[PDB]
DNA sequence: TAGATTGTTAATCGATTAACAATC
DNA sequence: TAGATTGTTAATCGATTAACAATC
């Protein structure tokens, strides 16, 4: 459970990427009026949600985009560096190891890590895999933030525990498991295995409507 | 604006997965007393949430398992088949190309396409990769039901429309950058480029109400 | 200044939980 | 059958919107 409420925390990276726009050309101010317009939001969920971390905005004026941009960043935690591994290069593994927007934001790659010993050694984007199994060490010795879970769902579990017990602060996980882990570890699941269902779920629903109130009546 | 609430939409693939779990252990029922143990959810939404599809559910016994998942299944649109394609056969592309689970949930890659023409004819899986110019007709000649985007964010709304006018039904979105769609297509978005920052923002709360919390008195 | 727009509290809306009568 | 567990309605909780007095 966290201070701020988590449908709130999930809108705040929108802001920063809004905001970002507009620093980017140049417009030197904003009203949640303009914004909401902008974002598709109600004006008040944005004063709303910015209220909770103080007064960002100037009465008369709107919000100076620089600084609330600069806010932003500082809320998301991104003014600070965060040292990253992934476990499993695989296709996924690979694709987010070759992925560098994520370096301009704080996230360092330090290390990827697999079983298959085929591998170790290879190196991608610079940085060498290495066996999972010098992982739990690994990671203590240089202070590692987040993991990043790209191996096979099957008896992940087992693996995840070898990262929390080392000391890993949050898991970002690829899986589509959910999985077990203390309360002083931040987990987040992406699980696209059923984003994409509610998609189908999606398309299907309408007509999945006439299949059952084609049951009372 | 879809007839359920999405807050439920998005627990349906969750109970898809759990209840595929029991009927691999050959578990003939369960309840949702125990399910909701066995999910940290809550009996109630359990039961809330699946009586907006009708009742699976007998009293005294709980839920058969096997035709309470068949139903599930059902419901999530997952008895169908959706044909599928790609744009941007990067990283992210392929990875994505090459994932085959998807398949056996009904979902067919039938193209994948990129602009850079040192690509064309390339073949992933068994599909080979096609020029993007193409893209508008192909989705209409082979009835193309989603398209998946990992091309760069930059100008990409362009390739959305495109893509859109030719009729596709529904986009999955990777880019780090909300699109625009008219009102009969799905859009999901997955923004992992967001997520990961809810990450970093979580490893930074506690501390950040201290900077905050004094502040004050 | 005075018109504009925020911080913030109050009213509404939706989603979760709890309760219980119906029933297998 | 009778103990168990659902379908469903009612009570609670949380999140979104609306409103307005404070203030730049
Ligand atoms: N690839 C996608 O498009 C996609 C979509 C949804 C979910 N996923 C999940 O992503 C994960 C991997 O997918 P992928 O990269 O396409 O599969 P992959 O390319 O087979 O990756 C698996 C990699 O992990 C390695 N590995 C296996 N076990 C371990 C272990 N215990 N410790 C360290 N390394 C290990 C294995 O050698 C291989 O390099 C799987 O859990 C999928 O379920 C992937
Ligand atoms: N890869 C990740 O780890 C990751 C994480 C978050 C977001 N993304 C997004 O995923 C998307 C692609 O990432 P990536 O695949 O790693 O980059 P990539 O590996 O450079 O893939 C880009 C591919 O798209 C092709 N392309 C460019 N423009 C077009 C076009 N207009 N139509 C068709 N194809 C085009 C291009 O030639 C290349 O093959 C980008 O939008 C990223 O912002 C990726």
């Amino acid at each position: 459970k966290t201070i701020v409420s988590m449908a709130v925390i999930r809108r705040l990276p929108r802001y920063h990427r809004y905001l970002e726009e507009l620093l980017k050309n140049d417009v030197k101010r904003i009203s949640s009026r303009e914004l909401s317009e902008k974002m598709g939001v109600t004006a008040s969920q944005i004063r709303q949600d910015l209220n909770n971390f103080g007064g960002f905005g100037q009465q008369g004026y709107g919000y100076n985009v620089e600084e609330l941009y600069n806010n932003l960043t500082k809320i998301l935690g991104l003014d600070k560096t965060y040292n990253t591994i992934i476990i499993g290069a695989g296709n996924l593994g690979q694709a987010i190891a070759n992925y560098t927007s994520f370096e301009k934001s704080g996230f360092n790659l330090k290390g990827i890590f697999d079983i298959n010993p085929r591998l170790f050694g290879l190196k991608i984007r610079d940085v060498e895999v290495m066996d999972v199994e010098t992982v739990e060490d690994f990671i203590a010795r240089n202070k590692i933030d987040i993991g990043i879970l790209c191996i096979p769902k099957d008896n992940a579990q087992y693996t995840a525990d070898r990262l929390v017990r080392a000391g890993i602060k949050a898991i970002w996980n690829f899986l589509p498991i959910d999985l077990k882990v203390p309360d002083d570890v931040i987990l987040e699941n992406v699980h696209l295995s059923d984003s994409l269902f509610t998609v189908s779920y999606r398309l299907n629903e309408e007509e999945l409507f006439k299949k059952l109130k084609g049951e009372t009546a």
